[PDB]
Order: C-alpha cells, then sequence, then structure tokens
C-alpha cells in the first residue's frame, strides 16, 4: 500500500459517484466546481504519478490522437427494428392481435412505455464491469466501432457501479443531443464559420463519425439506455422495466419519462401526455415506444423477420 | 437454311408447346407417347447432328456430370419473408390495421389469396427468355446456385414461351413434391434399402441439395411461381393476380387454387374452402397467403424490417 495508491483509488472513487448524481438522478451531492477540484487534482496526481494510471479513470475519456479510420463490428445479437403506428386506431389494431395471439392474455396487459428519442443507436460493452468496446447499429447486423466516441460521452460510465458487474453486459440505446447544446454548437460553428446543423439527429450522427475523439468530446452527447443485448454471469429482471431501473442502478443513463400502463386505454394516455410535454422537454422525441412489458410474453410473441405489410401466411390449425 | 436445322428447330417448339400444355395448362393435347415419340427423335437427330445441339433444347435438362459443390449467390432484390396469422380475429386485426394505415381505403379492399405451398423458396433467372441461373432462398440476401438441379424439374420451362421476352425476368416460387410422387420414392427408397424421408418438404430439400443433377432428375419435383423479382423489359400488370396469370401466359406454370376475394369475410370464405380442400389437393399446403392485390396499396404499405411483435412505436403526427 501507498498513499499515492490510496489517494488516486478515493478521488476515482468520489469522482464516479459524483458523476452518476450529476448524470443520472439528476441530483448533484456538490457544485460543480467542487467535482472540478477534484477531477483536476486526480489528472495532476496520476501525471506525477504514471504508473498508476488507470484506462477507465474518470480523466481518459479522450484519446490524444485522432484515429485513421473505423473497423466494423459484426454484432453478436442482431439489433432489431421497431414497427410503427400513426392513429389510436391502428395502435389499438396491434394491441387486438396481441390479445388474439397469446394464449393466455394476462388481466392486466401491462406495457412499458417510453419516450422515442432522436438520435443514433448504439450498442455498449462491459466485461466485468469495463467499458471495452462500443458500436453503431449500422444495418442491425454490422456496425462501425465507435469505442473512443462513446468513451468521451459524459454521462456513459467508463466503468459500471457496482461491486459484482456482470462478466458481460452490453447496453443498447440511443446517442442524442439535446436542444441547449444543439443551439449552442450552431452560434459557435456560426461564430467560427464552421458547418452549421439541420437538426440534433444530424448532429449527434455527425458528431459519432468524428475520427477524432478531441471534436467528439466537445459535442454536448449523451445517452439513454433502453435495452439489453448480451447479458452474461446475471440473472436479469423478468420485466422490461426492472431490466431498465436495473441498468439505472448500476450506473447507466435510462430516461425518467418511462412508466408503466395497464390496457391500451392508459397507453394513449401516456402517449396524449408526452405529446403535450414535447415543447418542454429540452430534446426531441419522435413518438412514444410502447413495449409489453413481461419478458416472457415478449419471448412467446417473438419477432417477425423483414416482410411485407400486404400480405399474411393465415396457417391452419394442428 | 437445312431440312436437319429447319427440323430440329420444328420438333423443340412443338415439345415446349406440349410441355406447357401438359404442366400448366393441365390440358395435353396429344397423348404422353406422342410427347416421347418426338421427343427422342429430337434426341437422336441432336446427337446425330451436334453442331446444332442447344443448351436450352428440351432434351438437355440434365447435367452428365455431377457437381463437385455449391456456389453462393447473393440476390440483387432481398428475398423478403412472411407474416402470419393463426386466427379469424388475428386476421382481421391484420386488415383493420391496413384499412387504418392505408391514406384512402378503396370499397372494396382486393385480397389476391392462394394455398401456401409446403416446400423450398427460390428464385428463378431468365435473360432474353432462357434459364440462366437459378437460387435457394438461404437467408434472404444469400443462397445456394442450384441451376443444374433447377433444370430437371419437368415444369420448369428452359425458355419462356414468348417471342418477346423480358430483358430479364426473375420467377419467384416454391419447389414441392406432390404426395403420389413421394409416396412412390419412399416405396423405391425401401425396395432399394436407401433413406426414406418423413414427409414431402424433406423429400423436396433433400433432392434440390443433390449435387448429381441425375439424381434430382429422378425426384418427383414442381414448381408453382407465386412473385418476380428483377423485372427489365417489360411493364409488369398493375395487380399481383394479372401479374401471375402474365407468367401462366408466357410458360411458367402458378397454382390453379388462386382467387381474388373482396374484403375479409370473402377472405375467410376462401380459408375456409381451401382448409376443406386439404384432403383432395395431392400435395401439402400449411394455410393460404393474403395478399392485397393492388400493386400501388403494396407499395404505399412497404415493408417492416426484422422487428419484434410486442413492440411499437406510436409517431407523432407533422
Ligand atoms: C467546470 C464544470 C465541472 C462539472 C460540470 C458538470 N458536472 C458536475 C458534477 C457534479 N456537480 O458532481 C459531475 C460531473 C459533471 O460533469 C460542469 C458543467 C462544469
Ligand atoms: C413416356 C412419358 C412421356 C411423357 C410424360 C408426361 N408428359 C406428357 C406430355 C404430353 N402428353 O404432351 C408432355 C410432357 C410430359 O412430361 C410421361 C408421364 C411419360
Ligand atoms: C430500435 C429500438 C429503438 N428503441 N427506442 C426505444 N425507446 N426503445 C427501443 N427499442 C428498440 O428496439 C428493440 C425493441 C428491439
Ligand atoms: C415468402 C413468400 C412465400 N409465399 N408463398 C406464397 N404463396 N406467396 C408467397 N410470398 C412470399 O413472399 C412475398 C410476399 C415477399
Amino acid at each position: 500500500m501507498t498513499n499515492i495508491q490510496t489517494q488516486l483509488d478515493n478521488l476515482r472513487k468520489t469522482l464516479r459517484q459524483y458523476e452518476y448524481e450529476y448524470h443520472v438522478l439528476d441530483n448533484p451531492s456538490v457544485p460543480d466546481s467542487e467535482y472540478d477540484r477534484l477531477f483536476h487534482q486526480l489528472k495532476a496526481l496520476e501525471l506525477e504519478h504514471p504508473e498508476f494510471l488507470t484506462s477507465d479513470s474518470p480523466t481518459q475519456r479522450v484519446g490524444a490522437k485522432p484515429l485513421s479510420g473505423f473497423s466494423q463490428i459484426r454484432h453478436e445479437i442482431p439489433m432489431l427494428s421497431l414497427d410503427n403506428a400513426f392513429s389510436d386506431a391502428e395502435f389499438n389494431a396491434f394491441v387486438k392481435r396481441i390479445e388474439d395471439r397469446l394464449i393466455l392474455l394476462p388481466k392486466p396487459l401491462t406495457f412499458c412505455c417510453e419516450p422515442k428519442l432522436d438520435g443514433l443507436a448504439v450498442s455498449i460493452l462491459y466485461v466485468n464491469g469495463e467499458l471495452t468496446q462500443a458500436a453503431t447499429r449500422g444495418d442491425g447486423t454490422t456496425g462501425e466501432d465507435i469505442t473512443a466516441n462513446i468513451r468521451t460521452i459524459r454521462n456513459v460510465p467508463l466503468q459500471l457501479l457496482t461491486d459484482n458487474p456482470p462478466a458481460r453486459l452490453e447496453v443498447r440505446g440511443e446517442v442524442f443531443m439535446p436542444h441547449a447544446g444543439f443551439e449552442r454548437l450552431n452560434k459557435y460553428a456560426l461564430e467560427h464559420n464552421e458547418k452549421t446543423f439541420a437538426n440534433p439527429r444530424n448532429a449527434a450522427a455527425g458528431s459519432l463519425r468524428q475520427l477524432d475523439p478531441n471534436i467528439t468530446s466537445k459535442r454536448p452527447l449523451v445517452l439513454n439506455a433502453y435495452g439489453i443485448g448480451i447479458a452474461e454471469g446475471v440473472d436479469l429482471p423478468t420485466t422490461h422495466y426492472a431490466r431498465l431501473q436495473w441498468l439505472k442502478s448500476i450506473g447507466i443513463p435510462v430516461n425518467p419519462e418511462i412508466r408503466l400502463c395497464n390496457g391500451a386505454d392508459e397507453v394513449l394516455g401516456f402517449y396524449r401526455d408526452i405529446q403535450n410535454k414535447r415543447s418542454s422537454l429540452g430534446y426531441d422525441i419522435d413518438g412514444t415506444v410502447l413495449k409489453i412489458n413481461d419478458i416472457a410474453l415478449q419471448n412467446e410473441l417473438g419477432f417477425i423477420s423483414k416482410a411485407p405489410r400486404w400480405a399474411i401466411a393465415y396457417k391452419f390449425p394442428a
């Protein structure tokens, strides 16, 4: 044991906890200045004693070197797409269909309802709690390695906040740029004669395809996690909402507008509530994602491969 | 001009026309013996005058050499999958959803209704009327080159029956083995101590993965065409049924049980009619494929990429 190893370990733990309070809980226990005081003390100490510098320390989010290009990543589990609806009657038809298709329809049928963010879909792998790899969705099968860019995102933890992290955990979600950051970036680009962005979605996509993480780091990007891919060495909750609460409890940012709704009429109330809230959120949303909350019912329902909306195979019973 | 070139040209035309009457129309104008008399006269003449032998002649369906292996074919247009239903209420929900999702719902909403064959999905390319390539569906993106095996199928024309074939035409359909052939094959395999097949679907799949076309040729395989892929140098009909009638009119086999039905209740009548007919068809069917007949309505509805049945994105209107 040495005093400087202990000071480093204490500063790192303290800083990860404050980043959690600030970014995930939206309830910081100390002022921004106090966080910075400790951050730059950690940074100086690590540079004065480099033998003790760690790759997942809060000070190591930004690579000092711009990349030459992006490698490809074939996802182990494919990143699927989402069906869509444009009316209450259409949503009601989707529910009526699940009601008939299920062996046993429960009373109530609970949905996990979320706002649909307007950003870039990503997959982030944590190995024994440490962020090791991140990829874009791409076509759902293969994407680009954006690990160095994802590491710059302030609300993305480099280490999971648990003493018993899973062996492997892949977090799925959306990277977006809130309104305030987007307006600041466009003002800056105008004041320093550069390319302005038409909308927050374009600003987030453009920021994530930067080969220099030093540029990505200056872009006000945020992650909201909405799912899990690989999950080894853990018993994941049996409802979708509980899995999201579990990600939030181990350091991963999740949207605070997510609710449970029993039946189609409550879900439509959520849709309407979120639709009126649109003007006050501070980031863009295209709609709402409504998911069957029970994982066993999701597994029973399964998925539909790339197919027409204009055809169906009415199969005969045995 | 020579008398033998003219005799060859006349025999070939006559034989293709009789194969059409026999296989597509199910209305042969001559006995089987008359067809064979002309077939073996053509075959002897071609062997006596090999300079005039053509690769698409009715006598050249079977390659004399077994293949070493199967090459891969990436489809130019992906081969999609089909959504499914297991009840009237579920089918009715699928229709209710199309009714709401369409800009303008026509009165009536016409469906092209077909039996769902229980075979192997294939893609067959004709270049200026000549069969040049055939592939299995595989995963919908890449499949295997089974040209030599597809050429052995008696009801598959090596040449389209039209003087103005399209520049390129890809026919999509199912290869299956009728009951009579399946029962004969299993009796033969038992009488010559060999592998028997559990069902016609397995017998068709196993027959198409034979590297020796001489073995495939002895398997009683049939094609029923249900769609079009590539279509260059032609104005395809604007309804699905008319496209199928057009394939039938240029030499391609299509199922005779296909009908047009106006609205969900007529479609369910078709489903019931086909369900009672099951015991009398002479080949296996899993259900019925019900498709929106108007191509512009299909195009408007589009497709759903690989997605869950347990989630939906209810999008906000502009
Ligand atoms: C100078 C400075 C330092 C920190 C922050 C924001 N912030 C605050 C905390 C905190 N309060 O625990 C933790 C992480 C973080 O990123 C800003 C905007 C500016
Ligand atoms: C010996 C023999 C010859 C032909 C056939 C069947 N058949 C008949 C015709 C025909 N009638 O125009 C055309 C093609 C064809 O395949 C069988 C079963 C047996
Ligand atoms: C593509 C996608 C996008 N989103 N967005 C949310 N909120 N959830 C969600 N889930 C998705 O996909 C899973 C349902 C497969
Ligand atoms: C896979 C498939 C299978 N089947 N079978 C029939 N009869 N039609 C049909 N259409 C298909 O696909 C298109 C609708 C894309």
